[PDB]
């Protein structure tokens, strides 16, 4: 299911997005070859996703439905929820400096987690593999 340790594998246009959201070229190509590492669990509707990459290592924690603050590694900070709609984590965000919408969603493709996000009409992904 989600639960687990899950290490990026792949991306498909995340240049594109970080360019989009305002990243300088430089800090694209740290961010798309960050290593990131994904340790997700679960207790109840509560969720514990433990990142760890080359800029940083922090928990996030959420409750599904519940409000929350999250910033992405760049530093930008959202605000919104992570909701299970059927088999998928669906996470509804909005920047707090610009209010424009930030769309996550994680699911499971066999057993790989991909990860697409949508922001101003830029899709990118970040494909995990287990273990």
């Amino acid at each position: 299911a989600f639960d687990g340790t899950w290490k990026v594998d792949r991306n498909e246009n995340y240049e594109k997005f970080m360019e989009k959201m305002g990243i300088n070229v430089v800090k694209r190509k740290l961010g798309a070859h960050d290593n990131l590492k994904l340790t997700i669990t679960q207790e109840g509707n509560k969720f514990t996703v433990k990142e760890s990459s080359n800029f940083r290592n922090i928990d996030v924690v959420f409750e599904l439905g519940v409000d929350f603050a999250y910033s992405l590694a760049d530093g930008t900070e959202l605000t919104g929820t992570w909701t299970m709609e059927g088999n998928k984590l669906v996470g509804k965000f909005k920047r707090v400096d610009n209010g424009k919408e930030l769309i996550a969603v994680r699911e499971i493709s066999g057993n790989e987690l991909i990860q697409t996000y949508t922001y101003e009409g830029v899709e990118a992904k970040r494909i995990f593999k287990k273990e």
